Parts: C-alpha cells; sequence; structure tokens
C-alpha cells in the first residue's frame, strides 16, 4: 500500500486481486498479488517461501513475498499478455500452427520443471498462462471458478492429485488453441465430467482400472461411447492428435508425463515464432 503504485487491476484470481504495479524506489513495473481470513498461518508463508526458488524461463519469477501486518503480497514479474485475450485477438485466423507447438513445447518444459520438483499447479488456464513479444509462454502462479480444465480424476473426488492434472489442462487448452473453441465448456461439476464422457466415451474399468470405485462415481452414469479423434480436433495432424489424446487418458497413470511429451514426435521440427501482439 505504501511502497507500490497501483497502476491498474488486471484481474481477480482464485486467491486474491491481481494490480500491474510500479515500485516506489526501483521502479520496476510488477504483477502484485494481494492475498486474502484469519492472520495467515504459519504454514502457507513457508510454502510460499519454497516457492521463491522454483525458477525457470517458463515460469512466472516470484520476485517477493511480503508478510506485512496481517496481510501478504506476492509480487511477480510482469507479463503483458495472456493467452486468453491473444487468443481472442487471433479468433479470425487461428494462432499459427509453428506458433502453437512453441507454446506447448515451452509450457511442457515449464512443467518438466515443476514437476521434477513436485510441485503441482492443478489450475491451469488460459487467463493463468503468459506471453511476451520476445516468442515466450509462462505458466503464472503456483499456490465464478471455472472448470473447463479440471481433469476427470479431480472432478470424481480423488484428494491425492498428482502431475497428471496438470498433463489433462494442458491437453484442454492445446485442443483449444488449435479449434478456437474449448474443448469441455461446463458450467457446473456434473456438466463438465458428462461433457468430458460425450467426447471419450464414459470410462471403465477397462480403460481406467480403479475407476468404479471412486469417491463420487455412480454405478448410473450414462453409458456414452468414445467420439473419434478427427473429429474433436479437425485440423490437427497426425502427431499431434495422437500427442493430445496420450495427454487425454483418462488413467492418471497412462497419462503421458511433461518429459515424454517433450519427446514425442510432434515436437521434431519445433520452432519459436514470434507473434505479433498489440498491446
Ligand atoms: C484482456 C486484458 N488483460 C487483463 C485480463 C490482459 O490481457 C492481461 C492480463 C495479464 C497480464 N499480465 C499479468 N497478469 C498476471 O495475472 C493475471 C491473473 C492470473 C490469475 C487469474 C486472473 C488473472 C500476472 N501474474 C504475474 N504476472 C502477471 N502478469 C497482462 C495483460
Amino acid at each position: 500500500m505504501e511502497n507500490f503504485q497501483k497502476v491498474e487491476k488486471i484481474g481477480e484470481g482464485t486467491y486474491g486481486v491481481v494490480y500491474k504495479a510500479r515500485n516506489k524506489l526501483t521502479g520496476e513495473v510488477v504483477a502484485l498479488k494481494k492475498i486474502r481470513t484469519e492472520g495467515v498461518p504459519s504454514t502457507a508463508i513457508r510454502e510460499i517461501s519454497l516457492l521463491k526458488e522454483l525458477n525457470h524461463p517458463n515460469i512466472v519469477k516470484l520476485l517477493d513475498v511480503i508478510h506485512t501486518e496481517n496481510k501478504l503480497y506476492l509480487v511477480f514479474e510482469f507479463l503483458h499478455q495472456d493467452l486468453k485475450k491473444f487468443m481472442d485477438a487471433s479468433a479470425l485466423t487461428g494462432i499459427p500452427l509453428p506458433l502453437i507447438k512453441s507454446y506447448l513445447f515451452q509450457l511442457l518444459q515449464g512443467l518438466a520443471f515443476c514437476h521434477s520438483h513436485r510441485v503441482l499447479h492443478r489450475d491451469l488456464k488460459p487467463q493463468n498462462l503468459l506471453i511476451n513479444t520476445e516468442g515466450a509462454i509462462k505458466l503464472a502462479d503456483f499456490g465464478v471458478v471455472t472448470l473447463w480444465y479440471r481433469a476427470p480424476e479431480i472432478l470424481l473426488g480423488c484428494k491425492y492429485y498428482s502431475t497428471a492434472v496438470d498433463i489433462w489442462s494442458l491437453g484442454c487448452i492445446f485442443a483449444e488453441m488449435v479449434t478456437r473453441r474449448a474443448l469441455f465448456p461446463g458450467d457446473s461439476e456434473i456438466d463438465q465430467l458428462f461433457r468430458i464422457f460425450r467426447t471419450l466415451g464414459t470410462p471403465d474399468e477397462v480403460v481406467w482400472p480403479g475407476v468404479t470405485s471412486m469417491p463420487d462415481y455412480k454405478p448410473s452414469f450414462p453409458k456414452w461411447a468414445r467420439q473419434d479423434f478427427s473429429k474433436v480436433v479437425p485440423p490437427l495432424d497426425e502427431d499431434g492428435r495422437s500427442l493430445l489424446s496420450q495427454m487425454l487418458h483418462y488413467d492418471p497413470n497412462k497419462r503421458i508425463s511433461a518429459k515424454a511429451a517433450l519427446a514425442h514426435p510432434f515436437f521434431q521440427d519445433v520452432t519459436k515464432p514470434v507473434p505479433h501482439l498489440r498491446l
């Protein structure tokens, strides 16, 4: 409130409001996240302080953690646009495929890094994915909410998330970049789940061992069949469709890791193009 000249609200995330701000001494422009409650517990400050060492060029740098008074502010490197806006700005033509590829490759590297340190994101979405004028894309935030990108194990009530929930969300985002429609626009938990079911078929014990004994699994679920995958993401080529489907496996254990996804044939001719951004 003292050290930081608020320039503008850029929105609210799940655990607080985010401002573009200017550091009053250093002149640095930064993303200021105010966190909002019973005094700011011991646990959270420690966990958050771990994230100051989670540094990768595809992860939005956490610059500073300020616990002052009762209050907690997170200070981040500011990026100029999010992918949501950039997709809206690209609706008429679609993001060029080489750019889509580059972005996916980069995010998978950010995930591979975070995952090898046992940190998950758990709410990856187009509003969380941040781009600059140099052709880079970064993951933001590791601590009405949208369900479009929730993994089916989360919706089916598994308490113990794995790295595979991020692979799932990334898969949904990939598809969305490619088709310019959201893959699974659920407006509630069951709507989300049944939209997943309609496209990939109701999962069973064959494709997902252990599924029928999950907390919110119901034997009364409608049993839809898998839709053809070339129907789902035209005009994604065969390499991309193949990679997509390994990212969208029901069973989190069969779901491709970030690291293996980086080795997929889809990325053989990957490049880093520079987009046109209107700021
Ligand atoms: C359509 C106009 N907008 C505003 C919607 C933009 O395109 C836009 C958006 C964001 C940035 N920059 C930005 N945003 C963050 O967080 C944003 C929150 C993430 C969690 C969910 C809610 C939003 C950041 N965190 C760390 N560095 C950040 N940099 C620049 C321009």
